[PDB]
């Protein structure tokens, strides 16, 4: 059985992942680099992933609304505006955001990941951090191509290096 | 030829029309109540025939972003986020939110119309106008389903009284 603590974490990366989509959607809108539009179209992916794992468990989903910048916790909403506005300024500083978020992502991924024993919760679990690291990996290899490059915020210099001197998973 | 005061009302418009489709867009996601889906529609419309007018004069379109709730003038980002917490407690607070969007959308088209000769810009403007009575006699309509009716904040008392005491245009 479920425990609460695993409910709650599921209930976070449902918005987490949301999180991610809104902010690369409104940053594809901004600047029409494709990479946004591509990782958007992977984060609604995971949201979905998330969403059916709260319906298994019948969770009350905190995605309540759909549209982009809506948010239950206000963790994400106030990440959503920071992350935005910081991403509005220059393709970089949007390319920077979007490596931002998938290092927030992994950190907090691995977080729940530690508390769990569900097997069904890791698998899914798992396989998002793939992703997010997949994605780390494309954000970072576009600022190099603008003569830019990422430093990591959440996650460890040595984690960092790991991602990004191996290839796409 | 257009004026610097004519062109501030287009740029002003441009993103008054995006204000009331983000927030039925929002509210829509929220309430899945099919008139914000419907009447947002026609503020694509009405976004559509500015931009047509802000090309023919080639004046810099203030949407930079398409994104719901993305505004350059914060006046209409402040409205934007004021608007949908107002929208988010229930079904008819959110058909007042219509109500009030449609009434501040009248009191300025009246506004800019009274600034201008442009018979080109009139006509938008008009089609808009009575695009805005025809919404917020829906809005009220529906208030009235609820048990609820509005008041109006932008426009004088008579001129919502002639508006809801007659019929769609
Ligand atoms: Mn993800
Ligand atoms: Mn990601
Ligand atoms: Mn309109
Ligand atoms: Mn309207």
């Amino acid at each position: 059985p479920i425990s609460e603590e695993e409910k709650e974490g599921l209930i976070e990366m449902r918005e987490e992942e949301k999180l991610a989509r809104d902010v690369y959607l409104t940053l594809y809108n901004k600047w029409k680099l494709q990479i946004f539009k591509n990782i958007a179209e992977s984060e609604q992916t995971h949201m979905d992933a998330v969403k059916y794992l709260l319906e298994k468990y019948n969770i009350p989903d905190p995605v309540k609304n759909d549209s982009i910048g809506v948010f239950s916790n206000p963790k994400f909403e106030e990440l959503y505006k920071k992350l935005v506005e910081k991403g509005d300024k220059s393709e970089v500083d949007a390319l920077k955001v979007g490596a931002t978020i998938e290092d927030l992502d992994i950190a907090d991924l691995e977080k729940w990941i530690n508390k769990t024993d569900n097997e069904d919760i890791k698998f899914v679990y798992e396989n998002l951090m793939k992703g997010s690291r997949n994605h780390m990996r494309a954000f970072v290899r576009m600022l190099n191509n603008y003569g830019s490059n990422y430093t990591p915020q959440y996650i460890s210099k040595e984690e960092y290096e790991e991602i990004i001197s191996s290839s796409t998973e």
